[PDB]
C-alpha cells in the first residue's frame, strides 16, 4: 500500500513527482532545496522541509538511513555539515556531499535527498 | 533470490554492471541515457529503456518510487519535466534534477536512474 | 533494529554521518573516496573501504545491488570501470557514473556509494 506527500507546488505539477513516497517501511524523499539567503540557512530550511515531508509519511528524522547533499560550492562544506550535524549527530545516517555546476535556480546553493526506513 | 537484467552492451561488459537488479520487492535500475538528437527525445528514450529493464525484472513504471535526473543544462528543465510528467503524472515518484558537467559521452544530455518497489 | 559503522574520522564527526547503516536486510554505504595518487588506485581503495564498511555491517560485495560513481574527469571512465569490473564482474550491481565539478578535496578524483541487500 502506497502513500504520497505533495506540497502543492507548481514544480511538482510541471514535473509529476511527490515530495515523499512510502511503501512498506521505506520512505523516500525528493531532492529538497531551502529558502534563505546563505548556505547555512538554506541547509536548515531544506532539512526542515524533509522533516515535514517525512512526518506526513509517518516517519521522523530518526528513521533516515541516508542523506545525499548537492552543493554549488563544496569549499563551504563546513557550513553545511554543521547544520547536518545538529540535525543528525545522534542518528547519523550515511551521507555524500558533491559539488554540482547548478541547481534548478541560480540562488539555490544546496539540495538534499533522504531515504528512511520505518 | 536475485535476478538481473542485461542489455548486452559493451559498456555493461567493460564496467561490470546490470541494467536492473531485483531482490525481494526492490528493483533498482542503472543510470540510463537515451538516443535522440535533443533533450526531449533523449528523455523519452531513457524512460523507455527504464521501462524495458523494469519489465524484464517483473516491474512496471507504476512501481517506481524514485527517479533521479542528471542534465547537462538545467536551464532546459522544462523540456525534461514535460516528458517525466507524461510518464509519471499519476504515479508521481519522488525525483531530483541536478546539472552535471558531463555524462559518459558528449552528445548525451540527460541520464535517469530509478528505484522501484514491488 | 539498527546498526551503524563508523571509521572514527573527523569528517564523520564534523558532519554527523556513518560509514554504513543496516536495518532489516538493507545496508547503505556513504559516499566513499580513496587514497592513492591516480584514479585507478583511488577507485580500488574506495572499493576496499566499501567492503570494510559492508563487512562490519554483516554484508559482502556480493550483496551490493547498486553503486554510484562520481568522477572529476569522466574521460577517464575506463580506468575506473576496469577496477569496478574486477570487483563486480560476477555480481554486477547496477551503476551510474557522472562527472562532477569537485569532490570534498581537490586531490580526490572519484567517490563511490553503494546500496546492498541482505
Amino acid at each position: 500500500s502506497r502513500t504520497m506527500v505533495s506540497s502543492g507546488s507548481e514544480f511538482e505539477s510541471a514535473v509529476g513527482y511527490s515530495r515523499a513516497v512510502r511503501i512498506g517501511p521505506l520512505v523516500v524523499v525528493a531532492g529538497t532545496t531551502g529558502s534563505g539567503d546563505d548556505i547555512a540557512a538554506q541547509t536548515r530550511d531544506a532539512l526542515r522541509r524533509i522533516e515535514i515531508a517525512l512526518g506526513q509519511a509517518g516517519a521522523t528524522l530518526a528513521d533516515v538511513v541516508r542523506t545525499r547533499i548537492y552543493v554549488t560550492d563544496i569549499s563551504r562544506w563546513r557550513e553545511v555539515g554543521e547544520v547536518h550535524a545538529q540535525a543528525f549527530g545522534k542518528i547519523r545516517p550515511v551521507t555524500s556531499m558533491v559539488e554540482v555546476t547548478a541547481l534548478i535556480a541560480p540562488g539555490l546553493l544546496v539540495e538534499i535527498e533522504a531515504d528512511a526506513y520505518v
